């Protein structure tokens, strides 16, 4: 219950703060800016993956799971971290990245060393089929989901990137191993995890060709590894063995599971984690379609309820573009974020913010493939370079789709690199940080950062907003997103014009009281209230008796 009416804030510690000058952010850094978010009002910190990696996926390669990542400091410096941050009020959650490891972890290392060696089966080998691979399946990564080792002649497994072989999670070995480091991380007084790629540990057994209707050379494998039949037991045994033991939030990852299917991740009785971060409304690929946006959320926040499951509220995080851009518009930069801010953060559930979410940060274009780091998009430029697609053709995908537009150094002010970094940033500072950061919108009392900051006030001081009924009003307006919140005597009315334009809106009304609570533009002095007439991505929100 705590972990419900707490909001989190999401740090990617590559691009956070960099505390030494080697343009690489650091724990140090984060220590450095802890006054940041507690003023802010944040009460969870979730950080990305800290620990050993080569890096090949920025942390999410883990080559030690005791260790931590020499960029970012030592355990001495974690220690440091997370004895300021509980003496601040606040928790942390770490990152659990166990689908798969670095292919310089001890246990691939060894794995690979003999075609016979105990740690083997850890990970997923299968000889070759026709002189070619065991399958036709795709890495989300692109490329095949198999990589040769030479000394061994057979294939390992990576649903990611080459350097992330996938762990077994049909060895009991391997299950074993990985509790005792995760009972390891909570002894040590962690508030939890949020639980890395979590619904791709299960595969088909046998791992069978997917059909390939469009004869490519690779088929996208979604339908061989995500939230396949067989991976409930494994999860319910995770939670038996690690977090059913301590008072902690977990939060899967857990993309290909839809609101009808979400009873086993997310019940009270029975679910695997306290909540999950579901991906139906990331996959909106223009005029956004609002009513499809509409539909999904209320979906979600109906289908939970109905469960006594919990939402992981979001519309960010480091594998996505930024919101202004993906659900706002750069038109209105400021007013959209805080329409977003206002929309998302208020439906029932655990509301994250992504570092720079709350100064409406936004998309990046550098024009060199070299100024970029994702490896999924610097793989998919070499491949379909290759195929013919030109140089504009595939920067168009990598500006408009690619997860680094969220990687670039946070901005903190207008000194060099915004303050990030006194050397030369890992990856380069979006040219508008002039125009925003944190240190201007500390000052403006109506910047995007103080707008999160009263939203995260409201909803601490009225528990409407926490435990409150979600209803869907005005369903087929394409413009105005609107919606309830109700608890006991007391009604919160959620407007949301989530259009360019100026709009009209009639208040979907029976009350004592009635008080604004938030608004992202000027009261106007002769609007009426039946008869709201809102500026472009103006929000409201109304408490009502
Ligand atoms: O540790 C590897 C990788 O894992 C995490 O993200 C992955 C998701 O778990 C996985 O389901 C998949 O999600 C993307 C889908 O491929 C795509 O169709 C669409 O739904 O966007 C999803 C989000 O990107 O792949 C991602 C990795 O891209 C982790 O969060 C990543 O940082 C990490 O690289
Ligand atoms: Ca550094
Ligand atoms: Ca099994
Ligand atoms: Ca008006």
């Amino acid at each position: 219950k705590w972990w419900k009416e707490a909001v989190a804030y999401q740090i990617y510690p590559r691009s956070f703060m960099d505390s030494n000058g080697d343009g690489i952010g650091d724990i140090q850094g984060v220590i450095s800016k802890l006054d940041y978010l507690s003023d802010l009002g944040i009460d969870v910190i979730w950080i990305c993956p800290i620990y050993q990696s080569p890096n090949d996926d920025n942390g999410y390669d883990i080559s030690d799971y005791k260790d931590i990542m020499k960029d970012f400091g030592t355990m001495e410096d974690f220690d440091e971290l997370l004895d300021e941050v509980h003496h601040r009020g606040m928790k942390l959650i770490m990152d659990l990245v166990i689908n798969h490891t670095s292919d310089e972890h001890p246990w691939f290392l060894e794995s690979r060393s003999a075609k016979e060696n105990p740690y083997r089966d850890y990970y997923i080998w299968h000889e070759g089929k026709d002189g070619k691979e065991p399958n036709n399946w795709e890495s989300i990564f692109s490329g095949s989901a198999w990589e040769f080792d030479e000394k061994t002649k057979e294939y390992y497994m990576h649903v990611f990137s080459k350097k992330q072989p996938d762990l077994n999670w049909e060895n009991e070995k391997v299950r074993h191993e990985l509790y005792e480091m995760v009972n390891w991380w909570l002894d040590k007084g962690i508030d939890g995890f949020r639980v890395d790629a979590i619904s791709h540990i299960k595969k088909v057994a046998g791992f069978p060709d997917l059909p390939n209707p469009e004869k490519l050379d690779y088929v996208p494998s979604f339908e061989g590894h995500m939230n396949r039949p067989g991976i409930q037991e494994h999860l319910k045994e995770l939670k038996e063995k690690t977090f059913a033991k301590y008072d902690i939030m977990t939060v899967g990852q857990a993309n290909g599971v839809t609101s009808d299917s979400a009873d086993e991740w997310v019940a009270e009785d029975g679910g695997n984690f306290n909540m999950i971060f579901q991906f139906e409304h990331m996959g909106l690929w223009k005029p956004l379609d609002l009513i499809e946006l509409k539909t999904i959320l209320t979906n979600w926040q109906n289908g939970l309820e109905k469960i006594n499951g919990w939402n992981a509220l979001y519309l960010e995080n480091h594998d996505q573009i930024r919101s202004v851009n993906k659900f706002g518009s750069t038109a209105y930069r400021v007013e959209s974020a805080k329409c977003l801010a206002a929309l998302y953060f208020l439906m029932k559930g655990t509301p994250f913010i992504y570092q720079g979410q709350e100064l409406g940060m936004t998309n990046v274009k550098f024009d060199s493939i070299d100024d970029y780091d994702d490896v999924g998009m610097i793989n998919y430029y070499r491949i379909q370079r290759e195929k013919g697609d030109s140089h504009d053709e595939i920067m168009k995908v990598i500006w408009e789709t690619g997860r680094d537009n969220s990687r670039t150094p946070m901005q903190w002010n207008t000194e060099k690199n915004a303050g990030f970094s006194t050397g030369n940033p890992w990856m380069k500072v979006n040219p508008n940080y002039v125009d925003i950061n944190v240190e201007e919108q500390k000052s403006d009392k109506n910047s995007v950062l103080n707008f999160y900051k009263q939203l995260i006030k409201i909803r601490k001081q009225h528990d409407v907003l926490v435990y409150g009924t979600y209803k869907l009003l005005a369903e087929e307006d394409s413009a105005i997103y609107a919606y309830t919140r109700t608890l006991e005597g007391k009604t919160a009315v959620v407007i949301c014009n989530m259009s360019p334009n100026n709009q009209t809106f009639e208040f979907p009304s029976s009350f004592t009281n009635i008080e604004v609570l938030i608004h992202n533009y000027p009261l106007d002095k002769n609007e009426t209230l039946e008869q709201c007439t809102l500026h472009p991505y103006e929000t409201r929100v109304y408490l009502i008796s």
